């Protein structure tokens, strides 16, 4: 069902070869999912119920071919011993295919491993269970519309070039930057993107069960804009919005109502400079973005990036294409 819009300027047809040379491709994902149930067959024998799930950029379809497999790990302080053990497991017995498996400190703790068949490294967190509803509800939003899959592709290689695509070295996560990029879609003149929580409550109820969860966009009709702005416009007019227009100390970013909404007056959000809200649970995504310094980066690189594409309409002026 992928078309891809009209392009009548030559960024837009860049932004399309990139679109093209980096989209995830059916092998990746079948790799990741393989490895995924060997997995969950593996856990299976440490924890009988347990169920893994692929969450993230494989299924959510912004996805790239480097992009990386995350597994959210199921079962009926408990997080914690059980990502150890599972750790553990993983070095004890599963050490033939699975290399240098990594403990990482984090909010939401994870193990870091690299499968040496796929060649491809995986995330795993134990109970997150909200990222397999924001998979799934991403994954709506990414086919609702022809431009939003390859529009948040260049964003996300953008960012990653320019070293502001990390939440552990206090940046924009990848989740924080889709978010960001459906809200500027959701708040153009002409609406690029409705809000799915809004219109079908239901599909996205947070009372639909996991298993039931992953089948919300098959029942979800499409999407068609007024917008005619073409890819390279639309990325120049997102560059534009959040280097001058989006006004961060005073407002939060919200996915879950379509809109731009006043930051709460509590004290979680007042000291953060950036404020994502994510959908299910009323928590920041730019919660890692907490250093002046880091936030000045990321606002100087925006406007940085805005003045050069404006001067030259050509992709190389903030993203390199000797790579594709």
């Amino acid at each position: 069902e992928i078309t891809l819009p009209e392009a009548k300027d030559k960024l837009s047809q860049q932004i399309l070869e990139l679109f093209e040379t980096c989209q995830q491709q059916a092998s990746d994902l079948k790799k990741k999912e393989l490895c995924r149930a060997q997995l969950q067959r593996e856990i299976q024998l440490l924890f009988p119920q347990s169920r893994l799930f692929l969450v993230g950029s494989s299924l959510n379809g912004f996805g790239a071919r480097s992009s990386a497999g995350d597994l959210c790990l199921v079962v009926k302080t408990e997080a914690r011993h059980i990502l150890t053990l599972v750790h553990k497991h993983f070095c004890t017995r599963l050490s033939g295919y699975i290399e240098r498996p990594q403990l990482i400190r984090a909010k939401v703790p994870i193990v870091k491993f690299r499968d040496k068949v796929s060649c491809v490294e995986f995330a795993l967190n134990v109970n997150n269970t909200v990222g397999i509803r924001n998979t799934f509800l991403l994954r709506t939003y990414a086919y609702l519309e022809n431009r939003v899959r390859p529009l948040v592709l260049v964003i996300k290689k953008w960012a990653s070039h320019h070293d502001i695509n990390d939440a552990s070295r206090g940046t924009l996560s990848s989740y924080s930057l889709v978010l960001m990029v459906l809200h500027y879609l959701q708040t153009l003149p002409e609406p690029i993107l409705p809000s799915l929580q809004k219109i079908y409550p239901e599909s996205f109820s947070t009372s639909v069960q996991l298993h039931l969860v992953h089948h919300a966009p098959c029942n979800v009709p499409p999407y068609l804009s007024k917008n005619e702005s073409s890819l390279g416009d639309l990325l120049l007019g997102f560059l534009k919005y959040y280097a001058t227009e989006f006004d961060w100390n005073t407002q939060m970013i919200s996915v879950r109502e379509a809109k731009a909404i006043p930051r709460p007056d509590d004290m979680e959000w007042r000291n953060k400079y950036i404020c994502v809200e994510e959908p299910f649970d009323g928590t920041n995504t730019a919660r890692a973005v907490h250093e002046k310094q880091k936030f000045d980066m990321i606002k100087d690189q925006f406007l940085k990036s805005w003045q050069r594409l404006k001067n030259k309409r050509d992709l190389n002026s903030v993203l390199p294409l000797r790579a594709a």
